[PDB]
């Protein structure tokens, strides 16, 4: 039997452990689904706490590798997988057979732009306009003998809180929210239901809203977060290291992650299959591969009857890449992928993130935003002197700017903590001054208050400039700049920063040299200081947490945009129409218990003070003590 470490940080892990799976704390639902949080009312990616995200789901299966590799127990962790197949990943019902049988590889889906406001929508179907070929599809069937997409669905509706699962259920429901583009801000959607009926909203369901035809049928569609999926093989990969030490069998869920790691190779390519670079032009195949993960994959097609679409994404952002998994998925054999190029893929993919995290390393050293295959959205002609990687043209914010998304540290977190575990287990050398970079930039902004155990990390970043076009090596990129504008106590975030710098520290603790020995010390140290503060002062009943403010709830009555003429109702009969406002439409937020708490600050100008226990902040923080406790047995 393997021997676990007894320390003070595996500890720490089992005593957070036991409460997210305390039911006292409600981090679940009564399928075991996790919540995007404890509390319900918050408004950020999903606009309400009890809806959830894929990215929970592999935060779930994540944290229940790390309780396996230090128990040896994995029913846990199986558990997560179960409900994620059952609950996230859309089966018969939610994409027909029938539909997703009848696509043509040769004409994925019908071209529409995207547009700068949310205003501008519906986009007009261009039947006429060009769209690539799909060189996935025919060796997908081949291999898993359907034509159904396996991959997480990114938003679920845990508890029907908005009631298109019917006014007398409390049963998951997929949902989308985000449409319009890059100015439709959190505040600024319309929630629909994946599998539009038309049952709500108005004459055409909401379908109307966003795509502009002559007729409407009912039909699905599900959309991709690509660094979730990718998390899971992460964890999976976890899981299989320990069950491997253990002795104990989790073969068909590695085949589970596989699966979806195969079918996450449509994160790989452009929205319509356009070549990259050469974006007018339809793509013959993988001339449209990108080799990144993408913002999303989607795919849809009909109810009433039998027709079906896939799309990819033309734009990349830095956080959502993930060498670790792409290097699980081409470089081990436990998880080489059914499909017989999709372990080459892989490798193509891996090399691809490395350089693009280099290409996008600003003077500072914290990662600027990424990179697109269409410029607005519509393929618009780049500016004269635009900076490019493989043909693709910078962007500091990648999809949404309101707020930027590159304004949030958490992304460099998220991403480099990859990065990290990547080094550590490959030992890339191609990924070791990029680490060593973005590690000195991050240790020189944490401001740690020693006699209060407390800290602060970077909580909002402000771009400029641009980096050098991309011809094979890092240059500097000395006209690209991050400032810090704000600090805060961001403490989910600040446990994938240990995470982070523990797998770094952890992968140079090999070197010899004296300026790594140097290095080592002060990610290693900056690691355990975040956790022991963390441990020592931010401890509460139901995790670790700390109050933060939210000045934008004024946003409550943020305008939503409805074309004139256009009405629609919600399920609980909240009208759809020009005038409405993010609260008008969603009004089960009013009888909300933290409800009259918001309206009375908001009523004598306050920003709103909340607490929250977010699962993947919750779990982060978890999986950084049980890091930080197996890598440094000490
Ligand atoms: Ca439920």
């Amino acid at each position: 039997a393997p021997v676990v470490p007894n320390n003070e940080y595996v500890q720490h892990f089992k005593d957070m452990y036991a409460k997210i799976h305390n039911a006292n704390n409600g981090y679940f639902s009564d399928e075991g689904i996790p919540y995007h949080a404890v509390e319900t009312l918050m408004v950020e990616a999903p606009d309400y706490g009890h809806e959830t995200t894929s990215e929970a789901f592999s935060y779930y299966m994540w944290l229940e590798a790390m309780n396996a590799k230090l128990t040896g127990d994995f029913s846990g962790f199986k558990k997560a997988w179960d409900v994620t197949e059952k609950y996230i990943i859309p089966g018969e019902t939610d994409q027909p057979s029938a539909s997703m049988s009848n696509y043509d590889p040769n004409k994925p889906a019908t071209y529409a732009a995207e547009h700068p406001d949310p205003s501008m929508y519906p986009s007009q179907l261009q039947f006429g306009a060009a769209v690539g070929k799909d060189p996935l599809y025919n060796e997908l069937k081949s291999t898993y003998g359907t034509s159904q997409v396996y991959g997480m669905h990114w938003l679920l509706d845990v508890d029907n809180w908005y009631g298109f699962g019917g006014a007398t259920s409390t049963s998951p429901v997929y949902i989308n929210t985000f449409q319009r583009g890059v100015q439709e801000s959190c505040w600024e959607t319309v929630p629909q239901p994946c599998k539009d009926e038309m049952k709500y909203g108005g004459r055409n369901g909401f379908l109307d809203l966003f795509t502009g035809d002559s007729q409407y049928a009912t039909q699905f569609k599900y959309t991709n977060a690509p660094d979730a999926d990718a998390r899971a093989v992460q964890a999976t990969y976890y899981a299989q290291l320990a069950a491997k030490e253990w002795g104990v069998d989790i073969s068909s869920y590695v085949a589970k992650s596989t699966k979806m790691g195969d079918f996450l190779r449509y994160s790989f390519f452009d929205k319509y299959f356009r070549k990259v670079g050469n974006s007018t032009q339809a793509g013959t195949g993988y001339d449209s591969a990108q080799y990144l993960l993408n913002w999303y994959y989607a795919w849809g097609g009909g109810i009433s009857s039998n027709w079906s679409w896939r799309i990819g994404s033309s734009h990349n952002h830095f956080g959502y890449q993930n060498p670790m998994a792409a290097w699980i998925l081409s470089n081990t054999s436990d998880f080489k992928p059914k499909s017989p190029n999709a372990a080459t893929d892989w490798n193509n993919s891996l090399k691809r993130q490395i350089e693009f995290y280099q290409w996008l390393q600003s003077a500072e050293g914290g990662i600027a935003g990424g990179a697109s295959n269409s410029n607005g959205g519509s393929y618009q002609a780049w500016p004269a002197g635009t900076r490019t990687f493989y043909g693709m043209g910078y962007t500091p914010h990648p999809v949404y700017e309101d707020p930027g998304s590159n304004e949030w540290f958490g992304m460099q977190a998220w991403s480099m903590q990859r990065v990290a575990e990547y080094y550590y287990s490959s030992k890339d050398p191609a990924a070791k001054s990029l680490l060593d970079k973005w590690a000195k930039w991050a240790c020189a902004n944490v401001q740690f208050d020693d006699a209060a155990k407390k800290f602060k990390i970077p909580a909002k970043l402000v771009w400029t400039g641009q980096p050098d076009t991309w011809t094979g090596s890092y240059t500097g990129n000395s006209n690209l700049h991050v400032k810090v504008e704000a600090y805060g106590e961001d403490l989910g975030v600040a446990g994938s920063l240990s995470n982070a710098l523990s797998y770094y520290a952890k992968a140079l603790e090999s070197s010899t040299d004296a300026a790594d020995k140097v290095a080592y010390n002060t990610a290693k140290e900056t690691s355990r200081k975040i956790l022991d503060y963390l441990w020592a002062s931010y401890q509460d009943d139901k995790g670790i947490a700390v109050t933060e403010t939210r000045n934008d709830f004024k946003r409550f009555n943020q305008s939503v945009y409805i074309p004139s003429g256009w009405t629609g109702k919600m399920p609980n009969g909240d009208v759809i129409q020009s005038g409405a406002t993010f609260l008008s439409i969603r009004s089960k937020y009013k009888q909300d218990p933290s409800w009259p708490n918001v309206e009375a600050a908001l009523a004598n100008g306050t920003g709103v003070d909340m607490t929250y226990h977010r699962f993947w902040g919750q779990s982060d923080i978890a999986i950084a003590f049980g890091t930080y406790g197996t890598l440094f047995t000490d």
